[PDB]
């Protein structure tokens, strides 16, 4: 439970947030300061009961405050949990209400401690990637299978995006708990775990873009009426 430098709510709401009444984001970060390689923000209609995901692309060019245009991924090593979350409410234009930051090891004791989680395997290339990254130490099969730790988290860090296979992942967690640092506290967390695991929808949305490459760094730079319109529906469900 750790706060954020920045007081009791996100300086992106102009009214009193009301956190059990009113529609939230969280911010997921996964970390191997260091990088933040997953990067997942959740928006949770309240009144809809719906959830949409969205994957911040890791080499995603934007303006990291107090460093310039840099890839996303980049602001958790310059500032931490802190100046990712400034980057994304400065690129989205929306507030960032929770932050959940997660390493490997408590990935794979979440999944494991659930007993796995469901997966539904597709794609050969997949799962012969796996198979080389991992020197054949995990080997996926197709179909529907409950992977342990190990296996989704090789799952997970392959490179179908490798941010939608972490978007999978994440909602069959959730979906299992049905059956590690943060900003609030694990009674709110608990709280919300109710409302977070009887949703009526969940959906993914997109930041599409180009390869954006001027000088041997690859960055990928965001298409902006998709940016535009993707900060429309997020403001929109979040009713700001
Ligand atoms: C699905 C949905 C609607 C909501 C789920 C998220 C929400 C809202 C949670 C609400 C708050 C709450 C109660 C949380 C309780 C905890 C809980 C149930 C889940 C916590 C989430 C969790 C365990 C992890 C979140 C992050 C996720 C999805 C995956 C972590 C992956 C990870 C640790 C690391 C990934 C690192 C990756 C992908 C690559 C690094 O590999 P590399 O550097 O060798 O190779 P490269 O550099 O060449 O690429």
């Amino acid at each position: 439970h750790v706060s954020l430098a920045r007081g009791e709510q996100s300086v992106k709401r102009i009214k009193e947030f009301d956190p059990g009444k009113d529609s939230f984001s969280v911010l997921l970060l996964g970390i191997d300061q260091a990088r933040s390689d997953a990067n997942v923000l959740v928006t949770f209609n309240r009144k809809e009961k719906t959830a949409k995901m969205l994957s911040i692309p890791r080499d995603a060019y934007v303006n990291i405050p107090g460093h310039g245009y840099d890839k996303f991924t980049h602001a958790h090593a310059y500032g931490g949990v802190d100046l990712t979350v400034k980057t994304v409410e400065e690129m989205l234009d929306i507030p960032v209400d929770y932050v959940v930051e997660s390493n490997f090891t408590a990935f794979e004791d979440v999944v494991n401690e659930l007993n796995g989680v469901k997966v539904t395997v597709k794609s050969d290339k997949v799962i012969q990637q796996i198979k080389k990254d991992t020197k054949g130490k995990v080997v996926l099969q197709k179909g529907t299978h409950t992977l342990d730790g190990e296996e989704a988290l090789a799952y997970v860090r392959t490179r179908l995006l490798r941010g939608q296979r972490q978007m999978e992942v994440l909602s069959a967690i959730i979906d299992k708990s049905k059956s590690l640092k943060m900003n609030l506290s694990l009674k709110d967390a608990i709280g919300l775990f109710p409302f977070i695991t009887s949703l009526k929808s969940v959906e993914s949305i997109q930041l599409t873009g180009y390869d954006y490459e001027p000088a041997g760094v690859y960055y990928f730079k965001l298409n902006q009426q998709k940016l535009q319109e993707v900060k429309k529906e997020l403001q929109n469900d979040l009713g700001v």
